[PDB]
C-alpha cells in the first residue's frame, strides 16, 4: 500500500493563504481520490480531489499535484475559526489510508 | 559510543541511481541494526539494515558494507518528492545515534 505525510503544524496570521500538503508514498497520487477532513469527529471539508461539501466555505480548496506526488489543502482568506486539525485521506483499494494530521495555528 | 557520518549534499538528475553513506565511526556497524528515516516525524525507509516498511517504494534499498564499516541508502530511478533529509540510525548498547543527513536535491 502507501502513506500519507503531512507536516503537524503551520500557522498563519488572519486574512492570510496557508497550504497543508500531503506526500503519498508510493504509486501515484492521481489514482485515488483524496478527502480532507477538519477536526467531535472529524468531518469532510474537500472529496473527490477538490470537492467542497455544502456549507464548507469556498476559501477551502483541494489540489492534486502529480509532479510532486501530493495533494494539497489550501485555505484562503484565513478566518481564527479555521484553528483545527487537518488529515488528508486516499485509498489503496479497499483500505483506508491517513495522514497524520496537520494543525493549523491562527496567529493573533 | 560512535558518530555516524553522512555527506551533507547529494546532486542528481531525475530517473538515476544515487546512493546516501553512513560511516560508523567505532565498533563494527554489523553489530546493530541500521535504520533509515526519511524527513514532521521521521518516517523509517529502510529498517533492520535493508527492509522497506510497507508503503516504501522498491527502488529504495538498505546496505551493510563491512569493508568500509558503513551502511548505505540507494534510491534507483530518483524522484522530485524523494526530495528530503535522510537520517541513519543505530543502536550502542541502549542508547542510540543519528547521522548529520543528506540532502538529495533532483536536478533539471
Amino acid at each position: 500500500n502507501f502513506m500519507l505525510n503531512q507536516p503537524h503544524s503551520v500557522s498563519e496570521s488572519p486574512g492570510k493563504t496557508v497550504t497543508i500538503s500531503c506526500t503519498r508514498s508510493s504509486g501515484n497520487i492521481a489514482s485515488n481520490y483524496v478527502q480532507w477532513y477538519q477536526q467531535s469527529a472529524p468531518i469532510t471539508v474537500i472529496y473527490e480531489d477538490n470537492q467542497r461539501p455544502s456549507g464548507v466555505p469556498d476559501r477551502f480548496a483541494g489540489s492534486i499535484d502529480r509532479s510532486s506526488n501530493s495533494a494539497s489543502l489550501t485555505i484562503s482568506g484565513l478566518k481564527t475559526e479555521d484553528e483545527a486539525d487537518y488529515y488528508c485521506q486516499s485509498y489503496d483499494a479497499r483500505n483506508v489510508v491517513f495522514g497524520g494530521g496537520t494543525r493549523l495555528t491562527v496567529l493573533g
